[PDB]
């Protein structure tokens, strides 16, 4: 019964998937869940919970930014009792160790946001995802045959950027794509002591300037959905 | 088109008013706007297009956050064209000069946010409103009988502070309210030379714990409505 | 009195008019103000008392630099009970939008100076200008037929700038003209809570090189000094 | 050759172990490798080869802090080809999840060095391990009955600290121990296309101010040796 | 003639005496120069050219602040040609190993200054004297029985400081005293390659809260601008 | 005792001779320091208390790097009441004004390191040497007819540079070459009320890219290790 959540307390199973689009989420809810309850609508950012495989499983739209990210996250977590949380959305590739409709594990989230040296001493936090359930998803993804790619994203506060000439850079230290969620996501669930993980899908190559049509990108990503409800059931 | 808005080119009007949440966008469609069409609605972030006293104008749904807000922001200028940005909103009170239900001006936007040291040299850019929509917007409230407060706003990554003790402060240097979106607004809005302004009203008081009941909110803020309206008549 | 100021509490009119020349604040006195008395003049830095049009008003000089300008403001504040401050000065323009003799008001001042994070919890202080003055300064001016320039100004530690390929960028971001005061005053004037304005005429154009010769620097701004007197009466 | 290692081309084999003691480095050597021969000294930094159960297999000092492990994981990387660097040594524990002669491997090395930024566009680089290597590191130690703490250490450039105050926030982000090197390996192998991975056995507890006994600073580690001598061969 | 200093080039001698304070600078040439001449006046701001016991020289007031500072260091420098720079002031002591009066050679300037990050890649430059004036010093000293008390002293942007809770900090490192200028003349220097060395006068102590009288801070500091006036060989 | 030194209390003498390189502290032991015993030897870091001409004298090696430098520096004053500490070592120049075996002593050491931003509130620590043991060096310098290069010298946290285009800027600067501890023994001993300088030989020139041969590296910096010892007896 927060300010951006209102679905009721327990409401809430203690594995949500996260991604920042609602509407991708009444998808995953309408397409891989039994008994699907819409759960919350604060800002039409829509929440289910249902049934994946006899499993109990959350879904939740986050929207787009660190701050819009931590914002649900640290609902979730303080209010809700969530406990395991798994991103999933698109990416911009900037490295050539990947390439268009790879999945990709954060384990490593760098950026360009002040909100962790505000949290941490005006020093580096280094923003992880649990081992745990990174364990799992690479289990899961070589139990169903997929190519996970493992690496460091690049978690920006701007969609257009002003240091694109840096692309080859970051590239180069291992950051195989960019969003805007993860390093805000890893930071929420350390500060209070919850599991997460972020997968991503390439969507765009930002290097090379592949990228996709609009209806591949509707159905591209169901691999990526399927991996996150495997290793959750 | 548009990574974030499936609008038609030219189904924007160069003035457009700016509200972070999708449904109250859509409020302000269905109660003030006559003729109204929806135009664009990507992850579920609503857009609109109506008649105000027979004067053509844009609603638009800009999410949480000064990340989201640059996008949103962004696009409605370079692609659709968009003059004219009037951002109202909600706030949290610090200072004891305002109280609930009032209405800032934002006439500077502080922020705990890197982008603009990245935009801008790491330096300190003063983010700043237009000043001709700033003296419209007080001549419209004066013709209202709106009593105008004007100051700066701090514009937050985080919702849930973690520098709480710093609030008299903030307020001591004429910082009325907390939000999260105008810092970002008024650089993205100074760097396409477009003319935007942030109006926000106080729902909750951060120092005296005073908030506003759900009934209130939902139809306190008709009149800062009402004002950005009139302003763009 | 203080350590910079000769004065006694009560030599000095509330409403101060500031430049950071002392001898233009004597050229002032002696051209626009009745009954001109001088009434400070440690390390020359000269200030008056006289009046105008019948109102009582009061001029100081404040040196050059961010610093320098803190001290003689924070102490006409905070020991000689001066409530407005209306700085004016030059300036060099850095915006095609502007050329020589034009008159700026400086609605926001950016600056790559630390005192403002020294000031403020090291976030960015947008560094703004009292709205009631400033809507007064452009009142006055469309009464007086003088053609108002609004927008940004930089303040910089240096005159001599080791970052002039930066000077389009600020430009791009709404920056007509740099000086290096006017982020000083308004930081000054938030944390003490007064209010304060910054005007500025174009002497040189830093980009076309354009300059005035030394002697149509000696009455071009006259139409400044009246304008702040005309809004002080 | 480099100005810190007198080896010849060639002399160290592909898989490299570090720690920060030359002298514990030769207790390696001395103790667990066959065929053993001392391939570099400079300036005493003693780095040898040999083989374990027939694998070959290099040691290298790498003194303290994290300039001084980038001089060696450099020059390691880019004139002797090392591709895997698995990193052993002792760290400060500042949580609760971890006592005294447990084994961390660190998912993640935040930081108070500025190295990371002026290698990273002044953002912030989160440093991280090969996921692969720390995969193969869980998969031996449960092979090996070893009980793998697993999450981020702290690296500083301070062995005294004058943050002491601040190591509760660390562990609540969950910064298990403090050392002095991780930050720096981790980026360096980042920036090198090179795989590296930190374990760090807890020596002394800067909470409960436990210690170990000088035999057990011996003899202890000895299950650290092996999971690492196991991991590579 | 630079836009802050008429006179002509040449009426500089090699050998230049600063103070923050011109009628401090007139009070030295009435006491202590022959034959002296009044050779620039832009804004109050008066330099000298006298003899001092038949060796020619000159005085040159700078102002207060860095940026004050620098404006006229560069301009003595880089147009009158002058070579040599002894400035002298006053500073507040912070230290207990000096008291009112002393007199300190500063040979090291800290400072809360953004000028020379943005001089020196962002980086911490540490500012200095010229090494043959420190000793010059040292020797003048020495042969007058002045004790001269040596060490460093920080530079602030803040008369009126807002971190004095620091200074105690500031005191255990071997800063002895705060004033506003030495920072910028050292660095300034230091880019131009000339020698420039800086002493002040304990006036104040802001610990004890002792305090030199009106006509202590008229006739005490004859002592130091003797020391510096003999040192100009 | 301490973590990283072997002596017992009293083995240290009051004024102790540093070196990076443990080998070369073992070399000046056994060449020139009679009655010669090792005192420490932890992690092979060597160190020694001899007489030399009369004067008992000690010598301590340091490792490379300002935290490795700290940790050692700190532990001989506050354990081992070291008040006089004379480090000499090696550089590489980056300016015209000095060539290979030239002797620098620096009167400031700059950084990029963030070691004294974290130690002295997020602003400028001017790293400098006592006056005193500088004067000494000069003084017995030229007893011995050795020509000294005074200036400032860089301390990095990068042998290998990732800014090696900004060398010629702090050559302009009058930093003389570039070496990895200066401005952290000098903060450390600033941090203690010890005394402190550093000398270091050219062995390199970054810009011409000269340098020694492994015998001179052995041999020519004969007459910095003499000149050290002078100025202790
Ligand atoms: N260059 C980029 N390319 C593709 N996807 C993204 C994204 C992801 O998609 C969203 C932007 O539309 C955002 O929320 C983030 O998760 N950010 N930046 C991107
Ligand atoms: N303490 C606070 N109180 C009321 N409203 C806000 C807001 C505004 O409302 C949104 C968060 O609910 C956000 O986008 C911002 O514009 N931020 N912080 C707030
Ligand atoms: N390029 C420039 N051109 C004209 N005026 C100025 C100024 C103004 O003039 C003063 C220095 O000339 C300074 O205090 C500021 O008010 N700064 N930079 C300037
Ligand atoms: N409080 C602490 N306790 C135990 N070990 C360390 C270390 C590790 O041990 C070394 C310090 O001697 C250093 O290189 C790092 O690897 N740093 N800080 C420590
Ligand atoms: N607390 C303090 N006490 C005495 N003098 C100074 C000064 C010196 O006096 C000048 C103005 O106060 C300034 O530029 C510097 O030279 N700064 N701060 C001071
Ligand atoms: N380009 C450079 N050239 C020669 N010596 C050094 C040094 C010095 O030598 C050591 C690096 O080998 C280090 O301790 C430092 O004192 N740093 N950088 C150097």
């Amino acid at each position: 019964m927060t300010p951006h959540i209102n679905a009721k307390i327990g409401d809430f199973y203690p594995q949500c998937l996260l991604c920042g689009d609602p509407l991708r989420v009444s998808y995953i809810a309408k397409k891989f869940l039994q008994d699907a309850k819409e759960i919350t609508n604060v800002r039409n950012m829509l929440g289910f919970s249902g049934k994946y495989k006899g499993r109990g499983i959350s879904l939740m739209g986050h929207g787009m930014g660190i701050a819009s990210c931590t914002i649900y996250v640290t609902e979730l977590i303080k209010t809700y009792q969530v406990k395991e949380l798994l991103r999933i959305g698109t990416c911009g590739a900037i490295s050539p160790k990947v390439g268009l409709k790879d999945i990709i594990m954060a384990t490593g989230a760098s950026t360009d946001s002040k909100t962790n040296r505000v949290r941490f001493l005006n020093h580096d936090l280094s923003a992880t995802p649990d081992f745990e359930l990174s364990l799992r998803a690479y289990q899961t993804a070589k139990r169903l045959g997929i190519d996970l790619k493992v690496g460091n994203v690049f978690s920006s506060d701007f969609f257009y950027s002003f240091e694109t000439h840096a692309f080859d850079l970051m590239a180069k230290y291992n950051h195989l794509a960019i969003e805007m969620e993860a390093a805000g996501l890893y930071a929420t669930a350390m500060e209070l002591n919850a599991k997460a993980l972020c997968l991503c899908s390439v969507s765009d190559h930002l290097i090379t300037k592949e990228a996709l049509s609009p209806k591949e990108r509707v159905e591209s990503f169901d691999n990526m959905i399927i991996l996150a409800l495997e290793m959750m059931s």
